[PDB]
């Protein structure tokens, strides 16, 4: 029995997933195959990563060995900036099942609250941050809301089980529910003891949202810590407050970041090409964080958001976290 | 000095802030601003005293000591009167209370959107909802909210239109279906909460600023938002009189100084005549790239007018 969230739209999602993001394409559809045998069902993918068409190969491989159903499976997908244009949002769909190889996906979220000038599919895929002029960005005028009653209309013909948003602060949730029909089901964004975010959780929570992290190991190089105004920021692998709850319960520092977030209902998303820390981040759910230790990890919050598209474009500053 | 705004109009750089200033002496107060050399008043539907500084504006306009064109008018839209159809009543509410025919700049106060009050059931509705204590809110996207403040625009009842307390987030979304850009962003801003990379994108999109709160936290409730150990109000902190010392300045004047040499607007309050000369001589004195790379260091994302505090049921997120 893996634990699942049940999302506003009545659909169950696994707590613990598997992360594609920044997986290799050589070994992505490996991986995933490797992952559903472990005992994965869902697998966090992206138009943007460049690897959805290896992600399905694993799939469908899965599938064809019968090791299992498709509605065992949860697939995530993520609408890329490029295709926040109304017409476009359908066409992003479709491209995302055609190259995955499948019949509809469990949910479709809105990447970035940033829309970039349409680069047509056959012009370059994934775009990335071109925009159809060189190393310029361009952008369109089209509210999230807009982009929004188009992602609403994907789910009414099942394409799409369940729609959601992607790094979308507090303030731009509370003025799209305003004008949504259908609430997103899930948030996913940045989220680790250096970057707790508390009231963005407790309100997204407040509305039957669900909430899936990313990076929750934090910053792990130099310009990833760089985002840190304190003097000498370590990563969270050797923070003291990690390391010592670690060790009280002989459980590795990862493990201990990652059931920080699990245990307090955020879904998480791993990745891993390694057997034991595979099934390890499968089973994170095995032991228990105190109140005390969630009290000490909490002193660890010091806004260092180190994904940040204000570094993409520098002639026009993105501010959707500033 | 002043900042012409992207409608064309000109907007004092400093003003009067009518934020907090009691009924009982706004008029005379307003009134003797203006025989100082005053221009700018900041007003809101919620503060309560808009009458009052109709009757110290149109007091100093009938003996003539200032025409209207000299004077710029700021008031707010409260967050009760979201709906596009109140918003224009709001404006007809505030012009009659203050008796002018029209307004300078007409903020929205905040990007939040009460339960419309019937004016007659109660003004200013301040956090009332029609429902005792209970917060209740309307399903109005901020940017319907805008459409019907661009239209104040068309008949000249508000010469420029503007909004307050928006994050940069939600201005970046607001101008992808803006036809009129927003003229002025009105935000708490001190060098406990600088915020500077929302300065930095707003004054790149040709938006003017003003600052409230410029002095800082200055009470226990106030300096209580501060995760630090003993955190002093601006007037004591060393960074700040360092500066007043060899400047020979104030620390308020350095504090004002802080926002106006970066184009940002103050709206100050006073009822010392030599205190409101000295905050109208703006470029007395200016602070040298080391000064602000000091005073930068103060940034502590410390935010005491927070609407998270309001609800308790229903957390008002609009800065989480």
């Amino acid at each position: 029995h893996m634990m699942s969230i049940k999302l506003n739209s009545g659909y169950e999602m696994p707590l613990v997933g598997f992360g594609c993001w920044k997986v290799d394409n050589a070994t992505c559809a490996d991986t995933v195959y490797n992952a559903i045998k472990v005992g994965y069902r869902l697998f966090d993918a992206a138009m943007d990563y460049g690897n959805c068409k290896e992600i399905g190969e694993g799939i469908n491989r899965a599938l064809d060995e019968g090791l299992v159903a498709r509605d065992e499976l949860f697939i995530t997908s993520k609408l890329w900036n490029s295709y926040h244009d109304p017409k476009n949002v359908e066409l992003a769909l479709k491209k995302v099942l055609s190259d995955m190889k499948l019949d509809y996906i469990d949910l479709f979220l809105i990447h970035f609250p940033i829309a970039f000038k349409f680069v047509p599919f056959e012009e370059k895929y994934p775009p990335a941050f071109y925009c159809g002029d060189g190393d310029n960005f361009h952008y369109e005028d089209v509210p999230l809301l807009e982009t929004w009653k188009a992602m609403e209309k994907l789910t009414k013909g099942g394409k799409a089980k369940s729609i959601g948003i992607s790094n979308f602060s507090a303030a731009l949730i509370y003025d799209l529910l305003r004008g949504a029909e259908i609430k997103p089901a899930v948030l996913q964004i940045e989220h680790h003891p250096y970057l707790q975010q508390p009231r963005l959780i407790e309100y997204v929570q407040s509305q039957g949202i669900a909430i899936t992290a990313y990076s929750s190991f934090g910053p792990q190089s130099f310009l990833e810590l760089k985002h840190s105004k304190a003097l000498d920021t370590p990563t969270l692998f050797e923070h003291k407050t990690i390391t010592s709850i670690a060790d009280k319960y002989k459980k590795t520092p990862a493990q201990v970041l990652l059931r920080w977030a699990s245990q307090r209902d955020i879904a998480i998303i791993p990745k891993s090409n390694n057997p034991d820390r595979l099934l390890q981040n499968l089973e994170v759910n095995d032991f228990n964080l105190s109140k005390e230790d969630f009290d000490e990890i909490s002193k660890l919050d010091q806004d260092l958001r180190f994904n940040n598209p204000w570094d993409w474009d520098t002639k026009n500053r993105i501010p959707i976290f500033a």
